[PDB]
């Protein structure tokens, strides 16, 4: 227990790392499972994998769960096609309109609060 002065700390040029659907300590082992736990047909989650500057997004396709390799093209993120996005954030909102696989599209961004709410009566 320690507090005192606090207002506006240093800026955060990485909003994605702050987003709720943003996973840092997540691994396929669970990542995939999560989607399988979501009774919704259109979930999506973005996790990071140590090693290189390449991320992967896991979603659910009418049941199954696929993954899309995320690359970078000069301080810019590139899902799969010619889609420049200063940050994954914009990429998410951009796709929200268009499709991702066939007809479905980012609608229910798997969150750490949902998994719990979708499992067990209480959570603490």
């Amino acid at each position: 227990g320690s507090s005192g002065s606090s207002g506006d700390p240093v800026p955060n040029p990485n909003p994605h790392e702050s987003k709720p659907w943003y996973y840092d300590r997540l691994s396929r082992g669970e990542a995939e499972d999560m989607l399988m736990r979501i009774p919704r047909d259109g979930a999506f989650l973005i996790r990071k994998r140590e090693g290189t500057d390449s991320y992967a997004i896991t979603f659910r396709a009418r049941g199954k769960v696929k993954h899309c390799r995320i690359n970078r093209d000069g301080r810019h993120f590139v899902l799969g096609t010619s889609a420049y996005f200063e940050s994954l954030v914009e990429l998410v909102s951009y796709y929200e309109k268009h499709a991702l696989y066939r007809k479905m599209r980012l609608r229910y961004p798997v969150t750490p609060e949902l998994l719990e709410r979708y499992s067990g009566p209480s959570s603490g």
